[PDB]
């Protein structure tokens, strides 16, 4: 873990890490933008990947291609779905599966794209390192466990049973999260993904979203930064 | 347009070309792998994604990214959605969206990746060698139009009729052209989709799948190979 990379969807999500990094370098490609530095004492290449699956996955991809990113964390806001969640409390994902994919017709399991896991497993030493800050973390809960995500954004109870369903245990639930452990694992990188609540994927979601991001994407970065110095 | 990048997502769809590239090397990127050859007096990287967006989505930009590819095209079967299309019949997708992109919450169109185009269009030139290339098929069953993705696979009488409420001009549905589209845009390369038609994304869409890729795939490289020799 030299170099680490850390994707967020929006500008709000990264903007307090690259106030965090030294000696930033801006880069890009096409559209993409990204800063290069360092937090603490390590190389980390922060990416702005855009909203949704292919945003996420092309800035990844290009991240790990690029840099040689040794570990890939994703930071930002998400819809709460745990017992007890509130806003501002950040999940660390341990598990991501994609909850919009079904090729169900020919044998997978719901959210499994065909020659794939049906759920991406987060590092255990990343799993670990986000543990360990946890334990010193204040400014607001912690849980663990599993985050979905699919190319919409979810603000309905009927939206929310049906994630429900296919995962009983979700946790969180966003656009990207999904995209970038399946590039990881694909890439072969390990990732962590945490998040902070932004509001609860149901009827009045888009209007919580908007007041709580800059509280969410605050909690989430302040975690990451955390993990990264412990790296 | 000197190099040219053909993605298709499954063995199946790449094979015929494969076998009429020459001087082929195999080159990879994790678990994603791509041969770089010569078709008629052009560089061809013929590259398999996989299933899917996020799968199609890496690979496109890999293949941009590491061989400088000057446009994409796309090859591969698709379900028919449009009025009267046959198992075989080949379409050239000259828009495409995301059927399954929904963040309508925050006022953008259906499928409509927020900033983003609600649909992508592909490359002028592109269509118009594809348009060169049909006719020398005589006789040949060639359309052109709307072309929409999403990461499942549709077998329902009424996922098609959702899909053809959001996009009543819709020609067929498959799982990677949009996130292609998507990622040439997003690195300003030019595109265009081929599909050929496998089934009709009804409940007997697995079925008529399972017997008809062989041939959809064929048309579709066939289509695809008479393509690079016009460009
Ligand atoms: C403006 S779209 C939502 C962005 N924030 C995240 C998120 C917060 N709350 C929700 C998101 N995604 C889906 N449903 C939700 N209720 C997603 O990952 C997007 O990048
Ligand atoms: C085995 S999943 C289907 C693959 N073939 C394409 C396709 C054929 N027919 C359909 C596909 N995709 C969605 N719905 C359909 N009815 C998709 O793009 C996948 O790569």
């Amino acid at each position: 873990l030299k170099t680490v990379a850390v994707i967020g969807a929006m500008e709000q999500e990264i903007e307090l890490l690259r106030e965090m990094m030294e000696n930033v370098k801006a880069v890009s490609f096409g559209r993409f933008s990204a800063y290069e530095g360092e937090l603490a004492g390590k190389r980390m290449v922060l990416a702005l990947s855009g909203i949704g699956k292919v945003n996420a996955a092309v800035a990844t991809a290009w991240i790990i291609r690029e840099f040689a990113a040794d570990c890939v964390i994703n930071t930002g806001s998400a819809g709460g779905l745990g017992k007890g969640l509130k806003v501002g409390d950040v999940v660390i994902g341990t598990e991501t599966a994609h909850h919009d994919v079904d090729v169900t017709a020919f044998g997978y399991a719901w959210g499994q794209v065909p020659q794939l896991p049906a759920r991406f497993a987060s590092d255990g030493i990343l799993i670990e390192a986000a543990k360990r800050a946890a334990r010193t973390f204040e400014g607001a809960a912690v849980e663990q466990g599993l985050i979905v995500s699919g190319d919409r954004f979810v603000h309905s109870s009927e939206g929310v049973a049906e994630i429900r369903k296919h995962f009983p245990e979700v946790k969180a639930v966003e656009m990207e999260a999904a995209a970038i452990a399946q590039t990881c694992h694909q890439l072969e990188t390990p990732f962590v993904i945490i998040r902070a609540v932004s509001d609860s994927a149901d009827e009045k979601a888009d209007i919580s979203f908007d007041e709580f991001l800059k509280t969410a994407a605050a909690n989430s970065a302040k975690m990451v930064a955390e993990i990264v110095k412990s790296l």
